[PDB]
């Protein structure tokens, strides 16, 4: 019963995602395919890379993950297709995700297929990985890939193969470390006392802000659940309330709550109600936390 | 070949619902799990409830409604387990759905697993049930539940087990019928020979008018096909039209309709153009409607 | 392993494809619902059209494409099940979908069943047709179809009977070419020199301009790859590029590429940036192109 | 003392219309400019029209007004300079303004001066002239007027030698009436027993509604205050009200008046609340009214 | 060399200030009618007694204020006419106005006329006023007024004839103290050591933040300049910085400024850049000061 | 008959220009008050610059000109005034403004008074200086000036004395050249052919776009009326149209006119229809014109 969880820049306003689910069904036709979104802001490999890093946890054992942006779509690049190492803890706790104490998960049972463009950058550093191949094979892309859809040509098609069963080993030739695109992300800094990040995403639908600054950079400053913090966005609007673990902690309906999200990161809120969209707040503004 | 049919207030736009889907298929590798949506407003019960109260005719016996906007996540509180009694009947007319006469469904046939908050109002007052249960078994739920992820800790993961065949009785003790959280249900006044109700819904992406003024409140006051109606909106726009069948029916196409949706309510719309949309009508806005 | 590929209308903000998916489970237990979109503009045929046209080749022989918007619900209409021929090779190039030298499907090996509105006009022109039938039976569809909803009751319900091996041509009367309704398409005018056509969509979520120019029509100008073309949009904002393969050809990120999309039209961009969104391009905007 | 009124569609945002205020103060330096509006939609004549065709009643005799929108800048056409007949009672009952009985105007006492363009159309009607001439003389105009600003060139610079008793008839020939442009008027239709016209203008800051048709277009189908109206907006947003002198005459705040405005013309408003922006209404939509 | 202040809700968008201006020309020929604004939000008194409370220290001796927003238009009401007492000093300091050590005013010497409505209210709680009279005078007003005009016939007209030199205490019945209409000022509360208030206004164009906490409340309370304050808006949004004379006192551009205005009220700010647009803070969002 | 011509930053949307304006009536009560606008972008001293450059030849010889944007309000920084040489032709050809061959204006006839923050950089760069002075004195400014209102403290106020015959020479201290604050213009580059600039503004309320590149510029590179030109803008939206004198030139409604706008700079637009609006271009996109 395999599954590939699929993960792209596409959209869901015709028939893009549909043509490549065709395809992984015409190859593997036993597999479930699972939406991870389809949303993405186009071309951009750093929020790409926060839906895919959390997701090995939660799924199956021997589940392909195809991931893509594609903005070198048409060129010589080819896809990187990597199995990880570790399908490692998350969460505010650092925890595995189940009923009763978790899913414990062996290593080495994930496949990430992505353009090599550095979408897998995160997935690498969290887990990182066994071996790496690119994908050449014409076994499992097409031959004459269509120029402007190799998120389907190089990502999709491939991705089914290897859910079929295909070996991993034989899409193409290994890849060194270096041969496999990085981003850079950048540091949370400190900043005195303080500790200096961005707003990493706002958390739709619910407009909760949540910050680069994860549950570790907190510990490394002495922060731990109760500590009255000031949390400044934007260099303009400080909050204030107690470190805690939920959005009801912080009581009324509306008040701040400061809190760690479900993927580890320090956030901030309103208690059923929306912090970001009532004030415009955006991803990439300045976050700075301070007891 | 057991079906989740899930409905969140988790959207689309991030790996949420796909994190509750993986956890589905690590429970239960042989489920169907269907969306029903995810894009309702976030912690309103009342909208939730309209999108789960009409599903179970429409689904095998057997399938589990795992259904959650959950915004007292990470406190004490516990799901419930429901099995409802009643499939019961449904659209303009009050029939069974399907081909020829439609799939008469079973009692007793349907779970719904929820926050225990009055999402499940109206399921239980248009199906009954016929036993309830508190979800806290470390068998259906995890020992340390992410504290701001209830719908993935306390519906998503123990659906999957009772759509495994977890025995329902086994999730945690039976709740008595008043520890069951209701909502309010406003209702539709008499006001002389006028029916007094709300604006519903906007029935995206149509832009139709749906009222809270059912088929069953419009027979109480002798009203069928063919009635001459003054149906006035926000207090001011009183709009003139027999009650049709269809949208069809009001003859040239932006003409207005007044007709019974598929949910069984009295709703106005204009014949292939959208009534809502260019004046900005509201949930929310007085529906008063006479013959 | 059967698979229908559904697109509707509906949208995706309450419970209606979840009912309608209900029902196709219901009747074809083994079945795989592929969603191919429900967000088109309502009661736009032209651009159904456009989300269902290119889907044959890629799904496995025997898929039934149930598609469909529906403003003549509740009307004494029915919809029109088709069994197409040709799969019909697609692309910038003309080819078949898949790795190495993609999947050839054979003839006669897929059905559409839709409204009889015009939406399946460019299928029928694309593909050709065996044969086509009236739905009519109340053995795929219901006695007493819901007025307001027959994208379900004349689509959904009658697709997944089919689906599960009810001989297409027991659904009702065969069907005369003259008695299918088609929309009349635009065709693309010489002018001089010159190609004059219109913008056929946005691309979203990219913002890449799709006109009605096929390779065809450029191909009988003698315009090929690397042809200098002035490009004209709305009467006015002109554009000039080289033709080319892909997006990555215009060299540096927010350059000009002119270029064949995937599914063979004539399309202008930005290089990894929105060319549409900055100027507030659209749909039904005039194209003009030239050497 | 002289006056000039100042009307044109060169907006409040630059210098503009200082530039023509210190060429006025220039050549008259006695003259109090007035502001009559700069905020029209650019070379919608007819807008410009009903912002200056109630004028004359409120000013002083010997008051010129300067009135332009000059889409035709640059090129070979001349202003109108005319001199009207009745200066013309108006308002809901059509009266002279002022404190008393009101300021009687003496015929011949007001001069417009204005693009020959059909700006002056319903000046021409509602108000008759004694005379009309090209605006022609180097004493009045530049020698080279610059092209694109005919409205400070051909109207500011010889309104202002007007407003200093350069005389009327010196400043060209005199245009026969068929040599001053007029745009078509379009008129109230009677259907049946309704009046049938448009929104003439969206009043705003108030988000009144006002219509073209006129208390004469009411007296005509015998419809005086008091009557009980049915006033349709956009073929598709009904209203009903009786027909009142003012707003509060609806009772609550917020209630629906039907009024004569005070122009002439029947409106439509709330009490106390905006009509038009909540429901997105516009100039131009259709406007049915009848008893 | 007469003038009239006027301040309305008729908009800059078409004539109807210029019909008043007009009257006011034909009445009293050499006056000069200084605009105040015709922006306020129609019907708001409070907010218009913000923009003519401050006027008189500004304005020559004997100036008349026109002052007006007349939803009660076409009633039997009639305006107020007053001569206020002290002209008042104003500012952050509390000073006269102009060069030097500024211009003293005599006491009685301005005359405000408006709606009997509350718009006065600020007015005469912080100059007080010497006389009032009800203005009925069909030598002052209309015999036959506008319905939906008082602005014109009640203020506009009057305010002309008192400009011209017509006695004050002939326009009608003097007024007892209780017939002159107020609205309620809501109170800055102390609230411990802390000032609890509301922001009165967004400060266009800048997006300043304007509160209704005055000098003589901070005085009171011990807090001068220099004082480090933490200033809490909408509940939520703890600033601190310390009360500074001005912007630039913040340093760098963009850091948070809290001042007092130029009306003599604790506001807050961004240097040389908008606190209020970016996080579209509104008046009537609570601000609470402390030291 | 003095006057004094007035732009600020200060909006129309509350008291503060009449707050100004009163006081300027009070120091020289024959004066007329001409306002520029108020509307410019607050702080931006370059837009404020375009709405100052141009008018002194359109004005009465003695006219002030009182000019601010004013961020820099309660610090130590005093006003500049300046006496400046020439009046200075304009317009596309170059010429003196008025009727018949113009008014020819004397030298040293016009002061302006400013903050000196290089508002008037473009002022003293077309127009030259015969004099500047800082504004110190107690006789035209208050000894005690209002923190936050410098405008109407060290600009107002102080040209109302100046209008009133105040000597320029006594309000302070001279002014070397280099002590007068410049903003840096940046150039017109030659790019091989091409000239290479910006779009300077958006000619509300036409939404014409107005460029840097000025006639003078033009000529040196040999471009005159009728010649045909490439005008690319934001790098990517290229133009082709002659060079004409006006809009109407373009021949139908709505095609493109590449002309020299009535200040004397290359500009694009087309012919009764806006250019901008549809397309969102904006102020400070590239502008590169070739022929
Ligand atoms: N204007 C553009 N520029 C660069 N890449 C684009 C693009 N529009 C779409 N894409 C890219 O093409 C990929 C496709 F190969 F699957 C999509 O995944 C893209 O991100
Ligand atoms: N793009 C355009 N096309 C035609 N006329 C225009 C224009 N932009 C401004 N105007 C016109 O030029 C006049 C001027 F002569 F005073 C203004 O009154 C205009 O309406
Ligand atoms: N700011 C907020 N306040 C309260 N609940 C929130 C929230 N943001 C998200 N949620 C809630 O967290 C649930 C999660 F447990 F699954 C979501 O279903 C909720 O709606
Ligand atoms: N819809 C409305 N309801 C009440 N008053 C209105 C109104 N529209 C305009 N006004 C009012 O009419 C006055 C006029 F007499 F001068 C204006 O000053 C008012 O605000
Ligand atoms: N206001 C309207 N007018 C005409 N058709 C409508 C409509 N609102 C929805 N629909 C149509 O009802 C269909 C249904 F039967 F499935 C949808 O597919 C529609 O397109
Ligand atoms: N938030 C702000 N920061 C800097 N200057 C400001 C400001 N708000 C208004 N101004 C400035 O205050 C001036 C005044 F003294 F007249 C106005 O002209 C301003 O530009």
């Amino acid at each position: 019963r395999p599954i590939i969880a699929f993960m792209s820049d596409l959209g869901t306003t015709d028939d893009s995602v549909a043509q490549c689910k065709g395809l992984m069904y015409s190859i593997c036709p036993d597999v479930t395919v699972v939406d991870v979104c389809h949303s993405m802001t186009p071309w951009d490999v750093e929020e790409g890379a926060r839906y895919i890093v959390d997701l090995p946890r939660f799924f199956p054992e021997g589940t392909v993950f195809a991931t893509t942006t594609y903005p070198a779509t048409g060129t010589t690049t080819r896809s990187v297709a990597v199995r990880i190492k570790q399908a490692a803890k998350g969460g505010a706790r650092g925890q595995w995700a189940g009923s009763g104490a978790g899913f414990e998960r062996a290593e080495g049972s994930y496949i990430y297929i992505a353009p090599n463009n550095g979408l897998l950058t995160t997935v690498l550093e969290e887990h990182g990985y066994l071996e790496a191949y690119e994908v050449t094979s014409p076994k499992v892309i097409p031959e004459q890939p269509e120029p402007t859809f190799y998120s389907r040509e190089m990502v999709a098609i491939p991705s089914a193969h290897l859910a079929a069963g295909f070996p991993l080993s034989e899409v193409g030739r290994p890849l060194e470390d270096h041969e496999i695109v990085r981003f850079n992300r950048p540091a949370v800094e400190q900043d005195g006392e303080a500790l200096v990040g961005v707003v990493s995403a706002i958390d739709h639908p619910f407009g909760n802000v949540w910050t680069n600054i994860h549950r570790t950079d907190l510990e490394k400053a002495g922060i731990g659940y109760g500590a009255r913090l000031r949390l400044t966005l934007d260099g303009v609007l400080p909050f204030e309330a107690p470190l805690t673990p939920t959005f009801a902690d912080a009581g009324e309906i509306g008040n701040i709550a400061i809190y760690l999200n479900s993927r580890g990161y320090l956030s901030i809120a309103r208690n059923a109600a929306s912090l970001a969209y009532p004030y415009h707040l955006k991803e990439g503004m300045s976050a700075r936390v301070e007891a």
